[PDB]
């Protein structure tokens, strides 16, 4: 990678926030975006302020410059996409950071795989080009020819994982780089991992291996805690409808956009597309979001919340309010 240079740094280093809170449940990234000139400095500034107001990377031997040039090498490898961009990831980051310290879940962790977890919302989706897994598959677009031949259907995942892998290899962007040994090892084995479990395919077998740990802790206490990691970057990552409703419905718009365009790519290339991805089959948001809600969404933050993580209620009263908003809009169309 590139060097970072000073002027960077500083145009990071300008922003002032004053009237947001940056840990608070209810922060609006849109409208710290349009408040500003450089939406993506602010962006940078967010993520640069909640990572160091938390202690962690001063306890692990990460200094504020070195934190500063791996959010910038990580905003570098984000796409002009309207919703897997770097906005996306530092929502995700933010949201992981009130799981932590306002749902109590950092109990549940140690302090190394909290500074973990929050380093790994910045890179889990480095690179992302508003295209899913079985898009690559199904028109043998060249990268999936390679995750086909080299045997891992994962593309993206994998792909996020090898730019992350590259980022800290520069010891001016290693936020790993005060981690010794075996340390330095989980960090990455961990940071990997979590990655990997973001690939919706695998969403009903993380959900299973995370509920039958929590059932002891005991038994097992590290698959436990490595559970727990992949189980909260699942949530911080589809945790769009526990947000305050017309923040919300600002996600929504942008992620059926990005659905749109990809079967607009796929039916260029003569395959044939399921309705959800089809600008021919739909209307209004309304019915996408309620689907999203009743047979992903509203089931898997209850069950994590009833089987250990209680201090998060708050995300399932959210979710059944913003879909009663939903259905009101479709009943008074
Ligand atoms: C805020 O809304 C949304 C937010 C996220 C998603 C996502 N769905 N899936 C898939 C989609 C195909 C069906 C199988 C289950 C879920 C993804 O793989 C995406 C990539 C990674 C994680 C979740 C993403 C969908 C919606 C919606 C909607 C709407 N039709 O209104
Ligand atoms: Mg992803
Ligand atoms: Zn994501």
């Amino acid at each position: 990678v590139t060097a970072i240079t000073k002027v960077e740094r500083e145009a990071v280093l300008v922003c002032e926030l004053p009237s947001f809170d940056v840990t608070d449940v209810e922060f609006d990234l849109f409208r710290a975006r349009e408040s500003t000139d450089k939406p993506l400095d602010v962006a940078a500034a967010i993520a640069y302020r909640l990572l160091l107001g938390s202690g962690l990377p001063q306890k692990f031997g990460c200094s504020d410059e070195v934190l500063l040039n791996f959010i910038l090498q990580c905003r570098k490898k984000y796409r002009n996409v309207p919703y897997h961009n770097f906005y996306h990831v530092v929502d995700v980051c933010q949201t992981i950071h009130t799981f932590l310290y306002r749902g109590n879940v950092y109990e549940k962790l140690t302090e190394l795989e909290c500074f973990v977890l929050l380093i790994t919302a910045l890179v889990h989706d480095l690179d992302h080009m508003g295209l899913n897994n079985s898009f690559y598959l199904k028109t043998e677009s060249p990268l999936g020819i390679l995750s086909s031949a080299s045997g891992n259907t994962s593309v993206l995942e994998v792909h996020h994982c090898n730019l992350a892998v590259e980022i800290l290899s520069d010891p001016e962007s290693d936020v790993f780089d005060g981690l010794e040994g075996a340390e330095r090892t989980l960090a990455f084995r961990s940071m990997i991992d979590c990655v990997l479990a973001t690939d919706m395919a695998k969403h009903g077998s993380a959900l299973e291996a995370f509920l039958a740990s929590a059932a002891d802790q005991s038994s097992d206490e590290a698959a436990f805690h490595r559970m727990t990691m992949e189980i909260i970057l699942k949530a911080g990552d589809i945790s769009n409808v526990t947000k305050p409703f017309d923040i919300s419905r600002q996600w929504a718009m942008a992620v059926t956009e990005e659905f749109y365009r990809q079967g607009d790519m796929e039916k260029e290339r003569g395959v044939e597309v399921l309705p959800m991805f089809d600008r021919s089959k739909n209307m209004e948001l309304a019915k996408g979001q309620i689907g999203f809600i009743d047979f992903v969404a509203a089931p898997f933050f209850q069950k994590i919340v009833d089987a250990c993580l209680q201090g998060m209620q708050w995300t399932v009263d959210r979710i059944k309010s913003n879909r009663a908003q939903w259905e009101r809009v479709l009943e008074t169309r």
